[PDB]
């Protein structure tokens, strides 16, 4: 849902940049589906709404969040 | 500047889905690197919280925005 996945994407820019992401961050978050990015990974340009992006760094900090 | 890659995102997300990503739109945009990513491009993840990235369709039609 497009809907909850941009709000889910606020809060993580908001209130989780710069924590570990944890599987209680994943159990916390309805989005669906949920995707983790990381430094180097090569993907394909496709485009999900509902499709939560959480960005970290190498050592597992979450950076940033989008939907795609 | 991220300030102004959050703003001109978000006025994207809100006035410019669906609008071809024209040279006047872009013209028009003081973000600084802005990115277009097309449909089924390969990319390198790298977080860029500077960067603009205009997501659009195979027709050039914008359907999303995002800094990274």
């Amino acid at each position: 849902d497009p809907a909850t996945c941009e709000k889910e994407a606020q809060f993580v820019k908001q209130e989780l940049i710069g924590q570990p992401y944890t599987d209680a961050v994943a159990n916390a978050l309805q989005s669906n589906p949920i995707r983790v990015l990381h430094p180097g990974d090569m993907i394909t340009m496709e485009y999900i709404a509902s499709r939560l992006n959480i960005q970290v760094n190498e050592n597992n900090e979450i950076i940033s969040a989008h939907c795609a």
